[PDB]
């Protein structure tokens, strides 16, 4: 009838994975009365104008032969470097390649992903080069935007030697620097669920056509293989890459989280469901949902026009990874930013494992498997009322825990001891105007 | 290698047969041993973990066709590959760790 | 004044390792304030009379040329399976190769060792057979024993990433099984420091001899390079072979354990001092200490005497560990045992490491650095009592913890708060006649 301490501290890493007090690591609270080790992934990576030397085409010119760097069209990315450009980070579920990172000249209105599979991605340290009109950049052609992927490589190792896993938190930290001078830019940043699903796209078989003209030889196969078949599985994601333009997502998300540049972002990112059970690792290839184009079968047709029905374009990440589901994808966007800025990306990733027979994470384990519903009602319940960013220098929240925590714990049921903690206001997370109120109306003073 | 057996229950089939929906309430199985006397060495281990199976397909590879049209009016050369990656039939999978179901 | 719940916690798996409540793994409590993580290893090993394909010459056949068969000598090994055999385990503080194993056909007077450096040592599926005169065996000679080491891997993946270590706790239990009408056999268990140390033996070098007999060269080298001098260092450990045999040490230890083979056996080894201070990882050769033959200058000589001294035979085991310093060495006997037996070997080791900077164990830290100076004081106190073993079967004592910690825990000293916990009385461990009493006179029915 009252919150453990192992459940509370589960809540605080859950919901402020890089709050300073959270130094011990905790499990989800189910009692699974499993054999567990939890892992937790700190990494730190200086993002900046990349130069260069770590630049590479994603075009057909590296299909077979490797990455190839930019034949010195280096000159319209400083072109680029001239003027103010756009920052986007996009946090997918996956477990590795945590976020991934794209440079614009200028914002765009969506988030657009190519239809051709792109030639040899990069992690973080590299970038890959896309085209402005939407496609594989080649050597000499006009860049549209760079991108990049962040990769745990322990993360990888862990999970090979894992019979089991489950995301337990995840939080992204973007602190901001720019020189003197040049701290102009706004940054934007929401949370949204983007159930992915293994799915295979509709694609078509190739009719042979055999003229035999032979004298004896007249077979004349001219059958039409030309039918409609199923791709190979992927696990789509479902994110709308059309409404992913920063003013959408502000006006469309209530707790989305607006500030100057210089405040940097802290993306606690969520779970949508109540329950977090376990899973064996399975990477696949990663994809992402777009729009139809051919109507199809949307209107009255004949059976010849349902194959072209409303099939979904879906875009090949030439990524693989084994995602957590129902957990929330973030999306932050960097507007107006000086070319000369710097942003320090920290990641903390804290997941549980199932360890197999003779791995390593055997020699780590940890036996306590506690039990608290409490917990799991109160993530529940707050889950639609907790900001979906703060500033990066926000951490340590007075009011969470002892006030926020407490005061939610006691509406789930009645299962209420204490007669009455604390009265729940509505918060006003007005960063950009210095008007910021916490859950309890007391005003936050800038710390940073 | 080692010898392999399917314990089938014909009455469940023919009761499913004719039904519109279907649940199971409990099962459970009882494994009592025996053997000769001075025989009754041996360890007996028991596990229960949730493998949580669903109707998936692998990728399989189709056979690209290669026709050599050597005909003097007969040169089409359909060098077409059909060998794309496509799905095979659908299978309830069940993500059972082979690897990791030895007793200790 | 009072023992705290870390410090109980940690009496408890370092005198009970495999004591079933055992769940939770505790650090030393001396609150060293380093980051720390604990790793525990349970392995499993199923030892019996092994088949010719994992037996293996230690003889001068397999010197250069890896590690040969057995040549079908196997036949003599099958006449010491028509009757009864010895099978000896000898833990020493190796780190990894937890024991070593030895079949004989019947029960030898003396450990002995072969003063020739072995052919490759086998890890315990495979043993290496040793001739009956105390040589190495080459194939058509006549055995004498067999001898494998127990390896744990894991222990030595992390002992590489490791910047310091000490090892917590350290069991070892025998299960025994044998056919029906073939249980007979006896079984005994002693512990005792044997405290090895760093040392180097005294070999000789070769002089040099050299007849320039040129009628212009007559050099005549005839120095004399045939000094004494100091081989390489090795961990020595100063174990009486010739005083390991079964009946010896039952008559020289009180606390040493005799019971029917059928029990089996658990010697939860024990540490002989009062700190436990980390340690570097530093592997080295490790060697046994013999006895010297010539007296030397144990009596009046001369300097060309001088050399030829009470040199110790030092008997290299060609196994490199690091080991853990003053913790007991134990040794059991299983004597007259039916050669169709099956032991289950059970090892639990617990050790504590300072974690290498971007080591796989930095990712499993745990920052309690507790202080407890009476759970020091009681561990002290209680090692003088403690049986060397138990049997297989004998976990989870009653009176271990809530009455023999607490009624030792308030001799030390005044440290005492409460006035009179239980008065502590002699027990008596006679497991052969069924009259075992514990340290407070309770009989201990037979469980198994």
């Amino acid at each position: 009838a009252v919150v453990t301490a192992a459940g509370l501290a589960w809540l605080r890493q859950y919901l402020n994975p890089m709050g300073p007090d959270t130094t011990s690591v905790t499990g989800y609270p189910d009692g699974s009365a499993v054999t567990t080790c939890i892992a937790d992934y700190s990494n730190t990576f200086n993002v900046s104008f990349p130069p260069r030397e770590a630049l590479y085409c994603t075009g057909s010119s590296s299909s077979e032969k490797p990455t190839l760097v930019d034949a010195d069209n280096y000159a319209k990315i400083d072109k680029w470097s001239n003027y103010d450009i756009t920052l986007c980070v996009l946090a997918l579920p996956m477990l590795r390649n945590v976020v991934m990172l794209r440079l614009y000249p200028h914002t765009p209105t969506a988030f657009a992903l190519t239809e051709q599979t792109p030639n040899f991605p990069q992690r973080f340290p590299n970038w890959s080069v896309y085209s402005a009109d939407g496609t594989r950049f080649n050597n000499g052609d006009e860049p549209g935007y760079l991108q990049s992927y962040v990769y745990l490589p322990n993360v990888d190792k862990h999970l090979s030697a894992a019979r089991g896993y489950r995301l337990l938190s995840r939080g992204i930290t973007g602190i901001f620097s720019a020189p003197a001078l040049e701290t102009q830019g706004f940054v934007t940043a929401c949370q949204y669920l983007a159930e992915g699903s293994i799915q295979s796209q509709s694609i078509k078989s190739d009719a042979v056509r055999s003229v035999t003209v032979n004298s004896d030889g007249t077979v004349k196969n001219v059958e039409s293989s030309s039918q409609t078949v199923s791709s190979m599985p992927r696990y789509v994601f479902p994110l709308d890459g059309d409404n992913c333009a920063p003013s959408s997502l502000t006006e469309t998300y209530h707790q989305a989280y607006q500030s100057k540049a210089t405040d940097g972002f802290y993306m606690p990112v969520l779970s949508s469901s109540r329950d977090n059970p376990f899973h064996p690792p399975q990477p696949r290839a990663i994809a992402v949902y777009g729009s139809f184009l051919a109507r199809g079968c949307l209107d009255p047709v004949s059976e010849a026009h349902e194959a072209d029905g409303p099939t979904h374009d879906i875009y090949r990440l030439n990524v693989a990874d084994d995602v957590a589901p129902l957990f929330n994808t973030g999306v932050v966007w960097f507007e107006g930013i000086s070319p000369k800025f710097s942003l320090k990306l920290k990641t903390r990733t804290v997941l549980q494992y199932i360890p197999t027979s003779g791995s390593v994470l055997a020699n780590f384990t940890r036996h306590e498997p506690t039990y608290d519903q409490i917990a799991l009602d109160a993530a529940d319940r707050l889950r639609n009322l907790m900001p979906h960013a703060y500033p990066a220098a926000y951490n340590d929240w007075g009011w969470l825990g002892d006030l926020l925590d407490s005061a939610i714990s006691m509406l789930p049921g009645v299962g209420t001891v204490y007669n009455i903690a604390k009265p729940l206001i509505k918060p006003a997370w007005n960063w950009l105007g210095n008007k910021v109120s916490d859950f309890f109306g007391n005003p936050v003073a800038r710390d940073g």
